[PDB]
């Protein structure tokens, strides 16, 4: 598998799992809004989190929708970023775990989850291409290498 097939297969795999990556710039801003909502420990349902983000994101990125922001939220859920609460018949609320209440940390779980999906899908992808895929540059090679290590090997 050449680079072009790897990337196409990756995003198929992500969408296949009810998740979504919106592109490096858009996803960045999406995560920044999630964190704006949750960094102080507020506890929001899917509905309310989605509504919060989509209303701030659509002006700058008009392709944004409830569905697609739902999928990003799903990605972060699938990555165990949230403490989830339930009082019967209220909706499930999500809080960011304390350890993930910063852009750098949250972004690391996020990136890891996508890498995990590549693994579930049998897709071997180098750190250079990972940086390209998730950041649109090559300055995050080492950051991604580190994530691969932690997913493959016990520390």
């Amino acid at each position: 598998q050449n680079p072009q097939q790897l990337s196409a297969n990756l995003w198929a795999a992500v969408r296949a799992r009810g998740c979504q990556f919106l592109g490096p710039a858009m996803q960045e801003e999406a995560l920044k809004l999630v964190l704006l909502a949750l960094e102080d420990g507020s506890a929001l349902s899917r509905k309310v989190l989605v509504l919060f983000v989509v209303q701030r994101l659509e002006p700058r990125f008009p392709q944004a929708s409830k569905t697609s922001i739902g999928h990003v939220v799903q990605l972060l859920y699938r990555a165990s970023c949230f403490k989830v609460t339930k009082r019967d018949e209220d909706s499930s609320l999500m809080q960011l775990k304390e350890e993930f209440r910063s852009y750098e940390a949250l972004r690391r779980e996020h990136d890891a989850q996508i890498v995990h999906i590549a693994m579930e899908a049998g897709l071997r992808i180098s750190p250079e291409q990972w940086s390209s895929l998730l950041y649109g540059d090559l300055a995050h090679k080492s950051h991604m290498q580190s994530i691969i290590d932690k997913l493959q090997s016990p520390e």
